[PDB]
Protein backbone atom coordinates (compact mmCIF):
# COMPACT_ATOMS: atom_id res chain seq x y z
CA UNK A 1 0.00 0.00 0.00
CA UNK A 2 0.93 3.44 -0.49
CA UNK A 3 0.23 6.40 1.76
CA UNK A 4 -3.43 7.43 0.00
CA UNK A 5 -4.07 4.04 0.24
CA UNK A 6 -3.61 3.45 4.43
CA UNK A 7 -5.53 6.79 4.62
CA UNK A 8 -8.52 5.53 2.93
CA UNK A 9 -7.76 2.26 5.14
CA UNK A 10 -8.07 4.62 8.25
CA UNK A 11 -11.58 6.09 6.88
CA UNK A 12 -12.72 1.99 6.04
CA UNK A 13 -11.78 0.93 9.36
CA UNK A 14 -13.71 3.64 11.11
CA UNK A 15 -16.91 3.80 9.40
CA UNK A 16 -17.12 -0.13 9.82
CA UNK A 17 -16.88 -0.17 13.50
CA UNK A 18 -19.19 3.19 13.43
CA UNK A 19 -21.67 1.40 12.20
CA UNK A 20 -21.68 -2.42 14.07
CA UNK A 21 -21.18 -0.31 17.85
CA UNK A 22 -23.36 -1.85 20.26
CA UNK A 23 -24.41 1.65 21.02
CA UNK A 24 -23.25 5.11 20.10
CA UNK A 25 -21.06 7.00 22.96
CA UNK A 26 -23.30 9.47 22.84
CA UNK A 27 -26.18 7.32 24.25
CA UNK A 28 -23.71 5.47 26.69
CA UNK A 29 -22.50 9.14 28.43
CA UNK A 30 -26.28 10.35 28.24
CA UNK A 31 -26.93 8.12 30.82
CA UNK A 32 -23.56 8.22 33.09
CA UNK A 33 -26.16 9.67 35.96
CA UNK A 34 -28.49 7.07 35.67
CA UNK A 35 -27.30 4.90 38.22
CA UNK A 36 -28.72 1.59 40.25
CA UNK A 37 -30.22 2.58 43.30
CA UNK A 38 -28.98 0.53 46.62
CA UNK A 39 -32.01 -1.50 46.32
CA UNK A 40 -31.73 -2.33 42.46
CA UNK A 41 -28.21 -3.32 43.38
CA UNK A 42 -29.14 -5.86 46.69
CA UNK A 43 -31.69 -7.31 43.93
CA UNK A 44 -29.15 -8.16 41.45
CA UNK A 45 -27.23 -9.08 44.40
CA UNK A 46 -30.26 -11.54 45.53
CA UNK A 47 -30.24 -13.20 42.61
CA UNK A 48 -29.26 -16.72 41.50
CA UNK A 49 -25.75 -17.67 40.28
CA UNK A 50 -27.22 -19.32 37.63
CA UNK A 51 -29.69 -16.14 36.07
CA UNK A 52 -27.18 -13.86 36.35
CA UNK A 53 -24.94 -15.97 34.54
CA UNK A 54 -27.93 -16.11 31.58
CA UNK A 55 -28.21 -13.00 32.00
CA UNK A 56 -24.41 -12.03 31.20
CA UNK A 57 -24.45 -14.74 28.62
CA UNK A 58 -27.31 -13.13 26.73
CA UNK A 59 -25.50 -9.97 27.21
CA UNK A 60 -22.43 -11.01 25.81
CA UNK A 61 -24.12 -12.71 22.95
CA UNK A 62 -25.27 -9.56 21.78
CA UNK A 63 -22.15 -7.80 22.54
CA UNK A 64 -20.32 -10.38 20.04
CA UNK A 65 -23.12 -10.42 17.34
CA UNK A 66 -21.82 -6.71 16.94
CA UNK A 67 -18.42 -7.50 16.45
CA UNK A 68 -19.13 -10.47 13.89
CA UNK A 69 -20.41 -7.67 12.00
CA UNK A 70 -17.60 -5.56 12.25
CA UNK A 71 -16.05 -8.63 10.83
CA UNK A 72 -18.00 -8.85 7.84
CA UNK A 73 -17.62 -5.29 7.68
CA UNK A 74 -14.24 -4.87 8.02
CA UNK A 75 -11.67 -3.90 4.92
CA UNK A 76 -10.40 -7.45 3.68
CA UNK A 77 -11.45 -10.21 5.94
CA UNK A 78 -14.54 -11.33 3.96
CA UNK A 79 -11.79 -12.25 1.37
CA UNK A 80 -9.55 -14.60 3.97
CA UNK A 81 -10.74 -18.55 3.37
CA UNK A 82 -13.71 -19.23 5.80
CA UNK A 83 -12.00 -20.96 8.15
CA UNK A 84 -9.47 -18.28 8.98
CA UNK A 85 -12.57 -16.26 9.07
CA UNK A 86 -13.59 -18.46 11.96
CA UNK A 87 -10.20 -19.09 13.78
CA UNK A 88 -9.81 -15.38 13.79
CA UNK A 89 -13.32 -14.41 15.55
CA UNK A 90 -12.98 -17.71 17.86
CA UNK A 91 -10.15 -16.30 19.24
CA UNK A 92 -10.78 -12.64 18.71
CA UNK A 93 -14.40 -11.87 19.69
CA UNK A 94 -14.38 -11.75 23.42
CA UNK A 95 -11.49 -9.82 23.06
CA UNK A 96 -12.65 -7.30 20.93
CA UNK A 97 -15.95 -6.60 23.01
CA UNK A 98 -13.34 -6.81 26.04
CA UNK A 99 -11.51 -3.43 24.74
CA UNK A 100 -15.55 -2.03 23.56
CA UNK A 101 -16.48 -2.61 27.17
CA UNK A 102 -14.08 0.97 28.09
CA UNK A 103 -17.31 2.70 26.15
CA UNK A 104 -19.70 1.68 28.69
CA UNK A 105 -17.02 2.14 31.86
CA UNK A 106 -17.09 5.38 34.19
CA UNK A 107 -13.89 5.57 35.36
CA UNK A 108 -15.45 8.62 38.01
CA UNK A 109 -17.01 6.29 39.92
CA UNK A 110 -15.98 3.13 38.38
CA UNK A 111 -19.21 1.97 36.75
CA UNK A 112 -20.50 -0.13 34.06
CA UNK A 113 -23.73 0.34 32.00
CA UNK A 114 -25.47 -3.17 32.24
CA UNK A 115 -29.58 -3.42 31.49
CA UNK A 116 -30.58 -0.14 31.30
CA UNK A 117 -28.62 1.86 34.38
CA UNK A 118 -24.76 2.31 35.42
CA UNK A 119 -23.49 0.31 38.55
CA UNK A 120 -20.48 -0.92 39.93
CA UNK A 121 -19.16 -4.36 40.44
CA UNK A 122 -20.61 -5.38 43.21
CA UNK A 123 -23.77 -5.61 41.09
CA UNK A 124 -22.40 -9.06 39.68
CA UNK A 125 -21.09 -10.51 42.92
CA UNK A 126 -23.93 -13.45 42.83
CA UNK A 127 -21.78 -14.74 39.39
CA UNK A 128 -18.97 -15.87 42.26
CA UNK A 129 -16.00 -14.96 40.08
CA UNK A 130 -15.21 -11.83 41.58
CA UNK A 131 -11.44 -11.94 40.20
CA UNK A 132 -12.53 -11.93 36.68
CA UNK A 133 -14.53 -9.45 37.65
CA UNK A 134 -12.28 -7.31 39.13
CA UNK A 135 -9.81 -7.82 36.33
CA UNK A 136 -12.17 -6.79 34.03
CA UNK A 137 -13.15 -3.61 35.82
CA UNK A 138 -9.02 -2.74 35.99
CA UNK A 139 -8.64 -3.76 32.30
CA UNK A 140 -11.46 -1.21 31.51
CA UNK A 141 -10.04 1.43 34.15
CA UNK A 142 -6.73 1.32 31.79
CA UNK A 143 -8.16 1.57 28.64
CA UNK A 144 -10.16 4.72 29.89
CA UNK A 145 -6.89 6.27 31.07
CA UNK A 146 -6.11 6.43 27.80
CA UNK A 147 -8.90 8.18 26.56
CA UNK A 148 -9.57 6.55 23.40
CA UNK A 149 -11.41 8.57 20.42
CA UNK A 150 -14.03 5.97 18.42
CA UNK A 151 -11.65 6.15 15.49
CA UNK A 152 -8.60 5.06 17.76
CA UNK A 153 -10.89 2.40 18.87
CA UNK A 154 -12.09 1.10 15.28
CA UNK A 155 -8.64 0.80 14.35
CA UNK A 156 -7.01 -1.34 17.63
CA UNK A 157 -10.20 -3.70 17.73
CA UNK A 158 -9.35 -4.15 14.02
CA UNK A 159 -6.02 -5.56 14.77
CA UNK A 160 -7.13 -7.45 17.95
CA UNK A 161 -9.00 -9.01 15.47
CA UNK A 162 -6.89 -9.88 12.95
CA UNK A 163 -3.94 -11.55 14.23
CA UNK A 164 -1.46 -13.55 12.09
CA UNK A 165 -0.44 -15.37 15.09
CA UNK A 166 -3.58 -16.85 15.82
CA UNK A 167 -3.16 -20.74 15.80
CA UNK A 168 -5.10 -22.51 12.92
CA UNK A 169 -4.66 -19.92 10.31
CA UNK A 170 -4.56 -21.64 6.61
CA UNK A 171 -3.47 -18.54 5.07
CA UNK A 172 -1.09 -17.06 7.42
CA UNK A 173 0.29 -14.91 5.14
CA UNK A 174 -2.28 -13.52 3.51
CA UNK A 175 -3.57 -12.38 7.68
CA UNK A 176 -0.41 -11.01 7.99
CA UNK A 177 -0.79 -8.77 4.72
CA UNK A 178 -4.18 -7.66 6.39
CA UNK A 179 -2.66 -7.22 9.51
CA UNK A 180 0.21 -4.66 8.21
CA UNK A 181 -2.24 -2.67 6.41
CA UNK A 182 -4.09 -2.28 9.44
CA UNK A 183 -1.06 -1.67 11.69
CA UNK A 184 -0.10 0.63 8.97
CA UNK A 185 -3.26 2.28 9.06
CA UNK A 186 -3.46 2.52 13.15
CA UNK A 187 -0.04 3.86 13.29
CA UNK A 188 -0.58 6.76 10.35
CA UNK A 189 -3.76 7.78 12.07
CA UNK A 190 -1.96 8.21 15.65
CA UNK A 191 1.08 9.97 13.86
CA UNK A 192 -1.32 12.31 12.20
CA UNK A 193 -3.55 13.27 15.29
CA UNK A 194 0.01 13.04 17.57
CA UNK A 195 -1.04 10.05 19.80
CA UNK A 196 2.15 7.86 19.19
CA UNK A 197 2.41 8.08 22.88
CA UNK A 198 -0.60 5.30 23.72
CA UNK A 199 1.58 2.82 21.99
CA UNK A 200 3.54 1.88 25.10
CA UNK A 201 0.32 1.94 27.42
CA UNK A 202 -1.79 -0.48 25.09
CA UNK A 203 -2.22 -3.28 27.05
CA UNK A 204 0.13 -6.50 26.12
CA UNK A 205 -1.67 -9.00 24.20
CA UNK A 206 -1.40 -11.54 27.15
CA UNK A 207 -3.34 -9.23 29.15
CA UNK A 208 -6.21 -9.41 26.54
CA UNK A 209 -5.69 -13.03 26.26
CA UNK A 210 -5.48 -13.58 30.35
CA UNK A 211 -9.01 -12.14 30.26
CA UNK A 212 -10.45 -14.68 27.78
CA UNK A 213 -9.37 -17.63 28.83
CA UNK A 214 -10.20 -16.88 33.05
CA UNK A 215 -13.75 -15.90 31.08
CA UNK A 216 -13.55 -19.80 29.62
CA UNK A 217 -12.51 -21.06 32.58
CA UNK A 218 -15.02 -19.63 35.34
CA UNK A 219 -17.64 -20.50 32.98
CA UNK A 220 -16.05 -24.45 32.81
CA UNK A 221 -16.19 -24.07 36.48
CA UNK A 222 -20.06 -23.04 36.11
CA UNK A 223 -21.57 -25.16 33.55
CA UNK A 224 -20.24 -28.22 35.65
CA UNK A 225 -22.30 -26.84 38.58
CA UNK A 226 -25.48 -26.04 36.41
CA UNK A 227 -25.38 -28.27 33.06
CA UNK A 228 -28.54 -28.39 32.61
CA UNK A 229 -28.92 -24.32 32.44
CA UNK A 230 -26.38 -23.97 29.78
CA UNK A 231 -27.85 -26.32 27.70
CA UNK A 232 -31.25 -25.02 27.98
CA UNK A 233 -30.42 -21.11 29.32
CA UNK A 234 -27.58 -20.00 27.46
CA UNK A 235 -27.65 -18.38 23.56
CA UNK A 236 -26.71 -20.77 21.24
CA UNK A 237 -23.63 -18.67 19.73
CA UNK A 238 -22.24 -18.53 23.67
CA UNK A 239 -22.18 -21.92 24.25
CA UNK A 240 -19.90 -22.76 20.50
CA UNK A 241 -17.90 -20.25 21.36
CA UNK A 242 -17.32 -20.79 24.83
CA UNK A 243 -18.24 -23.50 27.22
CA UNK A 244 -16.97 -27.66 27.64
CA UNK A 245 -20.38 -29.12 26.30
CA UNK A 246 -18.49 -22.91 13.92
CA UNK A 247 -21.94 -23.04 12.50
CA UNK A 248 -23.73 -20.42 14.40
CA UNK A 249 -20.73 -18.11 12.99
CA UNK A 250 -21.10 -20.20 9.85
CA UNK A 251 -24.60 -18.55 9.31
CA UNK A 252 -24.14 -15.20 10.80
CA UNK A 253 -21.02 -14.67 8.41
CA UNK A 254 -23.15 -16.12 5.24
CA UNK A 255 -26.25 -13.71 5.46
C1 LIG B 1 -21.58 -5.14 31.86
C2 LIG B 1 -20.26 -4.46 31.73
C3 LIG B 1 -19.24 -4.81 32.58
C4 LIG B 1 -19.45 -5.86 33.62
N1 LIG B 1 -19.14 -7.21 33.13
C5 LIG B 1 -19.59 -8.22 34.11
C6 LIG B 1 -20.23 -9.38 33.39
N2 LIG B 1 -19.45 -9.70 32.24
C7 LIG B 1 -18.71 -10.85 32.18
O1 LIG B 1 -17.90 -11.11 31.30
C8 LIG B 1 -19.00 -11.78 33.32
C9 LIG B 1 -17.71 -12.50 33.64
C10 LIG B 1 -17.84 -13.93 33.20
C11 LIG B 1 -19.29 -14.17 32.83
C12 LIG B 1 -19.98 -12.82 32.82
C13 LIG B 1 -19.29 -8.70 31.22
C14 LIG B 1 -20.23 -8.97 30.06
C15 LIG B 1 -19.65 -7.34 31.75
C16 LIG B 1 -18.01 -4.19 32.49
C17 LIG B 1 -17.81 -3.22 31.54
F1 LIG B 1 -16.60 -2.60 31.45
C18 LIG B 1 -18.83 -2.86 30.69
C19 LIG B 1 -20.06 -3.47 30.78
N3 LIG B 1 -21.10 -3.10 29.91
C20 LIG B 1 -20.80 -2.83 28.60
O2 LIG B 1 -19.70 -2.86 28.08
C21 LIG B 1 -21.94 -2.45 27.77
C22 LIG B 1 -23.23 -2.70 28.19
C23 LIG B 1 -24.27 -2.34 27.37
C24 LIG B 1 -24.03 -1.74 26.16
C25 LIG B 1 -22.74 -1.49 25.75
C26 LIG B 1 -22.49 -0.86 24.49
N4 LIG B 1 -22.27 -0.33 23.48
C27 LIG B 1 -21.69 -1.85 26.56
Amino acid sequence: ASLTEIEHLVQSVCKSYRETCQLRLEDLLRQRSNIFSREEVTGYQRKSMWEMWERCAHHLTEAIQYVVEFAKRLSGFMELCQNDQIVLLKAGAMEVVLVRMCRAYNADNRTVFFEGKYGGMELFRALGCSELISSIFDFSHSLSALHFSEDEIALYTALVLINAHRPGLQEKRKVEQLQYNLELAFHHHLCKTHRQSILAKLPPKGKLRSLCSQHVERMQIFQHLHPIVVQAAFPPLYKELFSTGHKIIHRLLQE
